[PDB]
């Protein structure tokens, strides 16, 4: 359960819009006390991301790729856009390249077929049916095992046509 | 002379709570919304500098707390009737997301200043001051001018506190 990717950020909770809003670059102090960040995680399908802060993540595996995410996606972005001499072009580019990358991900927790089922034997007396999930946009390398009622629950039509 | 809810702008997955949550293809009921979302709150007498995202839990024993079921009910419980409905068509989608783009754009202008009215300094209990701008906000406009914090609003806005003092 570490950070495999992160994906997006916003501002985070009980924090005051205008924080976000000011017209100067944020630090990297500034985006572990401001943001909130969408993580998938290393053991998990993108139906199990997250959003969490710094404080939340706590000591986590994979910590350098936020750092990274937010160098790119929130630090050098904002010396582009505040920047004296950006323009109206380079605003619409980084907009429209942030939308399609955020589309794509939009894929990844839309499972597009289910591809085999078993049944889980777990340590109390129970047992819980799997599916293996191919998901939209991602090779059969990433297709993972699910419980059989959340999948009915997101996709009862793909899970009919399985059946 | 307090802090309760004013308006209730938009809703989103509340944090630490998996995606899988708000993806499911049935309608939330009340209870659903309480535990899977937080809110993005105007608060009574604050401009809308200073909205912030709450979950029910975190705003605790508030005023306005209707205002917040009302929203549950229209824009998550019955936006989820009609999308996951029967019966729903393409345009219909197509109509109510640009409904909600439209309302969420408008808001949007509201914590950036158009305009400061006037400048007064405020005197602290700890003997201190603080320079205080009278800020019209775009679109809002004049009854909803609001005092604020100086600094806050050349953190914010530069330019129209540079054309306030040329």
């Amino acid at each position: 359960h570490g950070i495999d990717i992160v994906i997006n950020h916003r501002l985070k909770t009980s924090l005051e819009e205008g924080k976000v809003l000011e017209k100067t670059v944020p630090d990297l102090n500034n985006c572990k006390e401001n943001y909130e960040f969408l993580i998938k995680w290393t053991d998990e399908s993108h139906l199990h991301n997250t959003w969490e802060t710094y404080e939340s993540i706590g000591q986590v595996r994979g910590l350098k790729r936020l750092d990274n995410y937010c160098k790119q996606f929130i630090i050098e972005d904002q010396q582009v856009r505040l920047d004296p001499y950006v323009t109206a072009e380079d605003i619409e580019i980084m907009d429209m390249e942030r939308e399609r990358r955020l589309d794509e991900f939009e894929e990844f927790h839309v499972p597009e077929r289910i591809i085999d089922s078993q049944r889980a034997s777990l340590e109390d007396g129970t047992s819980q049916l799997q599916y293996l999930v191919k998901w939209r946009r991602l090779n059969y390398d990433e297709a993972t095992w699910e419980n059989a009622t959340d999948i009915v629950k997101l996709a009862p039509e793909q899970v009919k046509h399985f059946q």
